[PDB]
């Protein structure tokens, strides 16, 4: 009974990801986005946008990776990308994934490590989607996150190679979006 | 001005942007700390993650990645149709059919049909994938009600008899998860979280 008990303890504990607030507001500006609903959104993108991945990418695995990528933030908190972290997240991973049975603890902690390293095919596609989504959001909200955080083209352009690493097509989309964003005054030069 | 060859990707992105709105649709399930109601997007995150974690309890014929995808999209229709509490008897079919047409209709035609069908499959709870998806979706609120000491059950007058009507849906996806769920509900009744 202790295997399922451990699994259920993890399922219950990770509810707390819903409480971890990002700097992003929702597209309706009503409230801050949380980590759990953000991971839902990116994971959904992995399936919708699967055709743009390299052939080696395992889309279901990318989805699983994206669903678990921010679990460490339960203990480590959220940091805005444009603003100790590694150590806090390592400790978080040990405690949180440590709730699982040992096989799954090792599997999921390694899958999270793999996401952070952004080396493998799956990790690059995952990371590309995660980096793409705030561009889509910011364009839709006329710079709703960029403006209140004083984000510049320099800081955004620096992240574009991460999208390109996951998909040349999505990279090209992102570049055109950023240029038009600056044109329109959504993003400071 | 989106050139004609960019049409497919633009349609896909229009859907990606639109579905932000799922985050604003609230359920009656509380977070485990009773701090607020759960929203549909974070609910779908949670159940899709459970699909992967609890995969070993699925029938051999289930494709777990497909279950995950199905769960990620299963509530998109609620953007337009809203949430309906499972025990609330009082046009849901028509609302949801119209929602599906508008929302999935943002996608390119191949994916509009694909994703609509996948949602329909989930709702029908006939296929192996749909049964496992539905079992996970029905288990999670039980977990939360146990954590919140009947934080949804009591205010809504939910009784053991009403919950017992739902438990076979869990059993239909996994006998082991069904047994867990029944034992959890037995304990909830003993603790007074759930009217007998
Ligand atoms: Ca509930």
């Amino acid at each position: 009974e202790s295997r399922l008990a451990a699994q259920m303890s993890f399922v219950v504990e990770i509810d707390k990801l819903k409480t971890i607030l990002r700097q992003t507001l929702l597209t309706d500006s009503s409230r801050r986005e949380n980590d759990a609903e953000h991971s839902w959104h990116i994971a959904t993108m992995a399936f919708l946008l699967a055709e743009y991945a390299d052939e080696a990418v395992q889309i279901g695995r990318v989805a699983r990776m994206l669903l678990i990528h921010d679990i460490v933030e339960i203990d480590a908190g959220d940091t805005f990308i444009h603003d100790d972290k590694e150590e806090r997240e390592r400790k978080a991973a040990a405690r949180l994934f440590g709730l699982l049975p040992p096989d799954q603890a090792a599997e999921y902690s390694a899958l999270w490590q793999e996401y952070e390293a952004r080396e493998t095919a799956d990790a690059r596609f995952a990371d590309a989607l995660d980096r793409l989504q705030p561009l889509l959001h910011n364009f839709e909200t006329e710079g709703g996150t960029w403006k209140p955080h004083g984000v510049t083209r320099a800081k955004v352009d620096k992240l574009l190679p991460r999208i390109e690493a996951g998909s040349k097509r999505l990279g090209a989309y992102a570049r055109a979006l950023v240029d038009e964003a600056v044109r329109r005054g959504y993003l400071a030069p």
